[PDB]
This record gives C-alpha cells, sequence and structure tokens, in this order.
C-alpha cells in the first residue's frame, strides 16, 4: 500500500477450517519471515472465519517481513495445499471496482 507493488502481504486463498495465523506461520516460514507482531511477538495473518457456525471460511492475507520474500513465496505455493487442500497465493492483489470494463478494454 501506499506506493508499493512488491506488498510483502500476499493472498492465501483455499485453506479449508484451517486457516491458522500459527498454521499459515508454520508452513509458511519456510521461504521467508512473517509479518511478526509486537504484541504477541508472533507472524500476523489476516483470515476470515464465521461467527454464526462458529466455523472458518477458508482464505486469507499472510504479511511477510521481506517485500522480495513475499513474490519468491508466490513464486513458489502459487497453487500449493494446506493440509490437503489447493491454495493460491498472491502478490496482495487491489480489490475494489473497475474491472475489465469501462473507458478501455477494446480490442476488435
Amino acid at each position: 500500500e501506499q506506493d508499493n507493488s512488491d506488498n510483502n502481504t500476499i493472498f492465501v486463498q483455499g485453506l479449508g477450517e484451517n486457516v491458522t495465523i500459527e498454521s499459515v506461520a508454520d508452513y509458511f516460514k519456510q521461504i521467508g519471515i512473517i509479518k511478526t507482531n509486537k504484541k504477541t511477538g508472533q507472524p500476523m495473518i489476516n483470515l476470515y472465519t464465521d461467527r454464526e457456525t462458529g466455523k472458518l471460511k477458508g482464505e486469507a492475507t499472510v504479511s511477510f517481513d521481506d517485500p522480495p520474500s513475499a513474490k519468491a513465496a508466490i513464486d513458489w505455493f502459487d497453487g500449493k495445499e494446506f493440509s490437503g487442500n489447493p491454495i493460491k497465493v498472491s502478490f496482495a492483489t487491489r480489490r475494489a471496482d473497475f474491472n475489465r470494463g469501462g473507458g478501455n478494454g477494446r480490442g476488435g
């Protein structure tokens, strides 16, 4: 964020009732260092869990202490498996409107 395309922050999708911080920190600590927190002194990852049923969603973003390390990870994981399931590691894509439709896009 704030003028940065190599955002160490990555995006992991495809967990499955296993999207945890330590789980991601445990398996995503070989390629590089995970964004450790100053409160718990441990890696920091954003995960989406359910509150109505009390389960997980299966999607979470992992923060990295080294921007270049995030890319190197994507080069490897980008379609890896989480305890059996498949995942998709990215370079923290942008979330917003205006995509493939508007001013540009032509091509005929």
